[PDB]
């Protein structure tokens, strides 16, 4: 017969409804007819005033803990009167308050994306939660302003939100090896409550840079009486890649003359060039040697250089 409503989390003593008034009871009738609550468990949440005859909240009620994700939260109690005895079914509806804030699984989420990632590659994000119902749950997401990733949220047939990152511009570890992005979930409350997640995109290295010498061609001079052991020059090639792909070992061309191979010595590590044999100006007065730096990776890459030695 009787249907009342009360807002969730309301403090004990909050009026739910005037039962006695609705049942046509007044004054002595409340004690003559022995107004009561049923022996059911739902009497733990409510109190029926001996004086007022009004139904009130007995303890702070959490509709999240009661109904969960139900559209409506009904709490049925039973009112008992005597002389004559007659029972009244009372349904109290617990209305949803926007007292829960959007939450993420982890404050910080790491995403390891390869540098070679093609534009348009989609990267699903962990969805946020908000145990409130209606618009009091997660309404929309926002992504902090950046230059490589785009936020995309689509609504499923379920109705739940599914956020994912979209790569707008191609990454480059040699520019920045880390992108920190902030993912914010916001509910549709007024005021709106929120939660964040710090997404640190770790750009994984790709061997897309070949070694490079300081100069394309470098010419040097050498006296005709240069003693063996003297270092002519030190090769300098730089690879901006990381780890193995950035380290290199020097080498001569695959078709360097045997004369230049015996006369000129090199170091596959330092790149320093020493002379071993004799060097007469009458035999030859010019040498072009094909220098070559090669990085340790798969697929490997190599840079090339030509050194002109004048004697
Ligand atoms: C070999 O060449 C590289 C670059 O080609 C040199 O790197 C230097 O790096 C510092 C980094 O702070 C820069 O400020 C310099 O301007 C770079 N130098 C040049 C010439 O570009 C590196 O010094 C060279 N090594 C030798 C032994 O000369
Ligand atoms: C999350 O977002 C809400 C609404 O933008 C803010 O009110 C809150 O302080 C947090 O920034
Ligand atoms: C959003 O902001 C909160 C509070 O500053 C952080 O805990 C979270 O990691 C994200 O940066
Ligand atoms: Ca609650
Ligand atoms: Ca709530
Ligand atoms: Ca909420
Ligand atoms: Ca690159
Ligand atoms: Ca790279
Ligand atoms: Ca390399």
């Amino acid at each position: 017969q009787l249907r009342y409503s009360v807002v969730e989390e309301s403090e004990p003593g909050t009026l739910v409804g005037n039962v006695a008034q609705d049942l046509g009871l007044k004054g002595t009738d409340l004690l003559s007819r022995r107004l009561r609550l049923g022996s059911e468990e739902n009497g733990r949440y409510f109190s029926l005033s001996l004086v007022s005859g009004a139904l009130a909240v007995s303890q702070k009620i959490d509709r999240e803990s009661l109904c969960g994700a139900s559209t409506s939260c009904l709490l049925p109690v039973q009112v008992v009167t005597e002389h004559p005895l007659e029972l009244t079914r009372v349904e109290v509806e617990i209305l949803d308050l926007n007292d829960n804030s959007p939450s993420f699984a982890t404050p910080d989420r790491e995403m390891r994306i390869s540098e070679s990632a093609a534009p348009g590659a989609r990267f699903p994000l962990d969805s946020a939660q908000d145990p409130d119902v209606g618009t009091n749950t997660v309404s929309f997401y926002t992504l902090s302003p950046n230059s490589h990733f785009s936020l995309h949220v689509k609504t499923l047939k379920d109705g739940k939100l599914f956020p994912e990152l979209v790569l707008e511009q191609q990454l480059d570890r040699e520019t920045q090896a880390r992108h920190q992005l902030v993912l914010t979930a916001v509910d549709g409350g007024t005021p709106a409550r929120s939660g964040t997640s710090l997404i640190s995109v770790i750009v994984l290295d790709v061997n897309d840079n070949a070694p490079t010498f300081q100069s394309s061609v470098l010419r040097v001079g050498l006296p005709e009486n240069t003693p063996p052991g003297t270092l002519l020059l030190r090769l300098n090639a730089t690879d901006p890649d990381e780890g193995t792909n950035g380290q290199l070992d020097y080498s001569f061309g695959d078709h360097t003359s045997e004369t230049v191979k015996n006369l000129f010595g090199l170091d596959p590590s330092s790149g320093a060039i020493h002379v071993l044999g004799p060097v007469d100006f009458e035999e030859s007065n010019f040498y072009e040697i094909h220098a070559r730096a090669r990085d340790q990776g798969q697929p490997a890459m190599e840079g090339h250089c030509v050194i002109q030695v004048d004697v």
